[PDB]
């Protein structure tokens, strides 16, 4: 019996083919993730189909109704056995599924529009108004703002830090709402902002975003945390051990290092 | 009931008191993993009794005896029942111990006494004018023995056969031999380990490079025990709460010994 | 008893001389290969009228279906007695066709237009901005295919799964390619070819790095004749009396037309 | 039955190790053409005991007696058949046997003891006497000479350039006695001839001279020839096509780079 792995469409994790129009099955897509479910077939025998979410969210806990929704919260549900995507572990997630260890570190970074070249004896430096948190949080000329639903919302939510209590007083009364549904769209926030806005993202998607055509955005600040991907399996299944040990057989091996560079770096310009 | 823990004497993650001998009980030992110990337990509710295992090594397996030593040993054979220690999470002690989430991020690094041409790995290993070594029974050594990369393993056979045995016991005494070697020396050991080595008096030792993998600390638990999710689910508050990240500040990065 | 001697229309190693219209015969050709089969006509005593191939192809083999084109196949189904050209001796030409001693040494080479930002090979592999390519049905491209080496093998990736085909008929239309191409375009060939190339005129391309390999150009003899020796014999009387090193003079720097 | 192995004891080709007096078997020697046989017998499958002229010649025709020395001659008589060894390839000896494909590159260098560095603004540069092979034929001062009995010297013995004519005239009316019995006589030669010697020998050994401790030996000049290193097979052998399919697939997979880099340039003492 093959099992359905649930995934966000999310680049460079899972990206859509050119070639897509005709092709049917795994072979739709391309990227990180894929190549991770491919090494976990590998590892382990099993057939796995790839699908994509509907709503498209990696997954949170509504209001007032305490119903799980997003790549999480139909995992819950029983409709997907397992998850590889780029989904963060968390203390509210691992009370409803089974995590496996992580197999790529990240943290929240600060994600601006990369400042002009200041002439001035001919050596071009650079300066950013932003270089940390609390800076960001004193200033208010820049507006910021994180993924709706995600994991950084979360972060945000249930902080007891002075800075990070500040900014999230700053953005649940933010006027008009400045979170986004996708990274794409936070992205394409920043790219047409002319610098008025900062994005809250994991650094991943943030250095790969840096490393891409047409690379007009840069992070600055450093990581505000230390999180992890890990692949989710609903509790009481029979995966949640193999899968362990196939993520860190790959670790052990390499794997995962060389797939990093494959689709971060080998892949960069500018 | 009390909780017997097991930990290793190593710095800065569990210490000895300067004033030790006038003290008894968990009162004398001070670390990261002390306070991380006192979290866990007010966190789950439990009386625990630190102890320190009599051999000095995290554990491993030995030559064809199936026996394991070291810190993991205490914890298959009944002699513990917690290990919050700097225990690297690897697939061999994942198959006799429960791992809980790493709670530290950490890598292979390489370190030298202050060009730098030890840029990184790959002239490491293709340069055999200056040696290199792991430490003793832990997760490095083992780490270049079942790797597959072609580097790796030249590295791996330049570290066995070599005259005289470059392995050394306990990290200290290799931290001590490459600061008395003039650059004949670079010790592999954790970026966090290396960090803390070189962020303390003399400041005679570099990191340079960077790491040539990534790695975590866990919690280590005996298989089938009913405090691998409590502990799992400790690390994972304190975590998202960040008092992890304030813990490591406090004893990497608040004494500043150092100008850096 | 006439030989047939198969080559192929290569610069330099087979000129139309520059009134061929006016010439026929043997005495329309010029070239190394023609001086060179006229000292093997010499040495061994055999009348020989010089001939080209049909369709311009080295040799290879094609899609499942066991054939063998261009020259080689010209002598395997006895269509020819002896080929006097660049041939360059590899596993699947030896097993069908008796080489003899290399008499040009060669290896391959990158060629770009006028520090380059590449130079070896693995920083051109790192580089996708740059496009590659080698010749269809020569050595280079069945080299490729067989390379166990990894950055070798995404090489062989990188050109036969590129949009459109990078591979091109001739040498000579992939240097115009390369010209044309404002130095976005690296072209994979010979150490030879790609030395006269940029030894004439407009010298707009360079060769940058080194060889990638140890190969060599074979006079080409079907299996189990009588001929391979005294060929073979030939070969190293000329190498070792010195007529191979004053013809590569002569057909490679002795014109010098360019500044140097 | 197995197959003797008949070598010569030269660097880096065959060098003795330091624990070589408990030793036995093939284990004793280590170098190029020890693991380059190791291969080949991986390759194609024989049994093969590895074997030292007790002459210690590369090989030679005497003349008035037509008998063949060193390993071609013992080679030719049948106690010999297979040698992995640096034997160049030529006419006179494929006359009597059977070569294979060159697995190595080679041709005769130029070898003189490094000048020091010259003074003079404090950029520090360094000068050669006599580049070309043909200033060491029109310079006298400087005196220079083959090895006995190899294929230098009989190359320059036959040779009809004018240059290298002028050479051998020389070379053979040198009083006292100019050639060398071995390669380290040579290059011993040339240490403590304080800059008064020049030595003629192949390429290859030339460099591994010139980057070993302490490195106090440099190449000037081009290549006079270019010649290859080939594995010895008696004329009539059913080993020569096996030897020479599997020099051929050592060169193709890049094995003979990486034993050449990894006992060239690899142990880089300078
Ligand atoms: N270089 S990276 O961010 O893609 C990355 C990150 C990580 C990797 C492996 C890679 Cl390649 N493995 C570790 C895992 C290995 C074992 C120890 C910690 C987890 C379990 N987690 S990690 O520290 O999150
Ligand atoms: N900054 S640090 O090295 O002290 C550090 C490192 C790490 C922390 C927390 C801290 Cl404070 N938590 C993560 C864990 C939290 C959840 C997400 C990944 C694992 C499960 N592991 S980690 O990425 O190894
Ligand atoms: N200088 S060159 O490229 O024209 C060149 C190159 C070579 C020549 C002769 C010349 Cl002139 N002969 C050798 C051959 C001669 C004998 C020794 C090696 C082979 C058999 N092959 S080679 O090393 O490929
Ligand atoms: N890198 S090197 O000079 O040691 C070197 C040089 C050469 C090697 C192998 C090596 Cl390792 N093999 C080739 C051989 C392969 C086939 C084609 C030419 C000969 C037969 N000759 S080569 O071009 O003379
Ligand atoms: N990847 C995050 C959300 C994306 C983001 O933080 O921007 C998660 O798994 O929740
Ligand atoms: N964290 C390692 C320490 C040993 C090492 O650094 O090699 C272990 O527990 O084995
Ligand atoms: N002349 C080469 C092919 C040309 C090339 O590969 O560029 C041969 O003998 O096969
Ligand atoms: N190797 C040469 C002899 C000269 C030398 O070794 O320097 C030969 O095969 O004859």
């Amino acid at each position: 019996k093959t099992v359905v792995v649930t995934t966000i469409l999310e680049s460079p994790y899972v990206m859509m083919k050119k070639n897509h129009e005709m092709l049917e099955g795994n072979e739709r897509y391309e990227g990180y993730c894929v190549d991770l479910a491919a090494e976990i077939a590998k590892h382990c025998g099993f057939k796995y189909k790839l699908t994509i979410v509907g709503d498209g969210k990696y997954g949170a806990r509504d209001a007032d109704t305490k119903i799980w929704n997003g790549m999480v919260g139909e995992l819950v549900y029983g409709k997907a056995d397992i998850a590889i995507a780029p989904l963060t572990i968390t203390l509210v997630r691992e009370e409803v599924i089974d995590f496996s260890k992580p197999f790529m570190s990240l943290g929240i970074s600060i994600m601006i529009k990369k400042p002009q070249k200041s002439k001035p004896l001919t050596v071009e430096r650079m300066v950013s108004p932003i270089e940390s948190a609390e800076d960001l949080s004193k200033q208010t000329e820049i507006a910021y703002g994180t993924l709706d639903s995600g994991s950084t919302k979360e972060f945000f939510r249930r902080s007891k830090i002075a800075v990070f209590d500040k900014m999230w007083t700053y953005m649940r009364s933010a006027e008009p709402s400045v979170f986004v549904r996708t990274t794409a769209e936070g992205v394409a926030r920043v790219r047409k902002s002319k610098g008025k806005y900062a994005y809250l993202l994991e650094s991943t998607m943030n250095e790969y975003i840096e490393q891409r055509k047409p690379c007009d955005t840069m992070k600055v600040g450093g990581n505000l945390d230390s999180k992890g991907y890990g692949i989710a399996t609903p509790k009481g299944s029979s995966l949640g051990t193999p899968v362990n040990l196939a993520v860190l057989k790959l670790s052990e091996q390499g794997v995962l290092d060389k797939l990093k560079n494959k689709w971060w770096y080998d892949k960069g310009e500018c």
